[PDB]
C-alpha cells in the first residue's frame, strides 16, 4: 500500500519556533530589547499560557508578519555544550530578514551592545551577520540586495 | 550612554530556520515527502548555494507563505544526545500551522508513516501533535479552533 502524505500547502506556515532559555530576563533583553521583537502581553497569548506568561515562565515575541518566538524558562537545563562553537545535528540557526537599508544599523546595534559576532558581516546577492544568543543558539540577521 | 537598539519591525520576518541533518535523504523524505513541504530547485536558491543544492549537500523547503527550512547535510555530526527525550537549552521545537480541517489528516499521515508521536494529539483554543524528525528534533503540527 501507499502511505498517505500531506500535500504541498497543508502546512501553511511556521507558526512558532520555541527555544529553551536558562536566563529568561537575559533572553527577553536580547530578543525584545536589543533585537526589537515585539512582545505579546499575557492577554494576547493562548488561555493555556496566560499564567505562565504572567509568572514569567514563558515569553512570546513576534515578527510583524506574525511568526512567534516562544521562550521557555529552563533555569535547570544545560546547553548541548558550553562552547557555542561546538556543532551537533538538529537546530543550526534561526535567521531574521531586515530591510537592506537597516542592515548596517543592525551590525552597529550588535556592536554597541557588545554582542560577539560569530561570523561576518558579509556582503554579496545579500548581506549577513551571525551571532549567538545568551544560551549559545546562533542567530543570523540578513537582507536582500539593495 | 544609551546603547542603540533595533526598533520593533526592523526584523521584519523569519527568513529561514536551518537544521543540521545526519541523513539528508531521510530528512528530505520526512520534510518534503511526508510533511509535504515544497522543495526549492537549484535554480531557485541563492547563487551561493546552487552547487551545494545540486550536489545534495543542502536542501531548501518552503511553506506557502515563503518561510524557508534549510537542511544542511552533516553526516559526521552527532545529536546533542542520542535520546531525543533528553532536553537542553537552545532550540526546543518548530511548529507548523495547518487548516483546522486538515489536522486529523496530519495525525493519520504521521500514523500511516509509522512516525512515533512524542506527545498528543491534544484538543482544546486549538489542537496539536508533537513528533521527532530523523535527527531527534521535535516538530509540532497545530491548528486554530474550528
Ligand atoms: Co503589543
Ligand atoms: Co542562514
Ligand atoms: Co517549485
Ligand atoms: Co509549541
Amino acid at each position: 500500500s501507499v502511505n498517505s502524505v500531506l500535500a504541498p500547502g497543508n502546512l501553511r506556515k511556521v507558526h512558532h519556533i520555541a527555544l529553551n532559555v536558562q536566563d529568561m530576563q537575559a533572553s527577553r533583553y536580547f530578543y525584545g530589547t536589543i533585537l526589537g521583537l515585539h512582545e505579546l502581553t499575557d492577554d494576547e497569548v493562548p488561555a493555556t499560557l496566560t499564567e505562565l506568561v504572567a509568572s514569567g515562565k514563558v515569553a512570546n515575541f513576534i515578527t510583524p508578519d506574525g511568526t512567534i518566538l516562544d521562550l521557555f524558562g529552563e533555569p535547570e537545563l544545560s546547553p548541548p555544550d558550553p562552547n557555542p562553537e561546538k556543532t551537533f545535528t538538529r537546530a543550526y540557526h534561526l535567521a531574521f530578514d531586515i530591510d537592506p537599508q537597516l542592515f548596517d544599523r543592525a551590525v552597529t546595534v550588535i556592536g554597541e551592545n557588545k554582542i560577539a559576532i560569530a561570523h561576518g558581516p558579509v556582503t554579496r546577492t545579500g548581506r549577513g551577520v551571525y551571532f549567538y544568543d545568551p544560551d549559545g543558539f546562533m542567530i543570523e540577521i540578513r537582507c536582500d540586495p539593495e
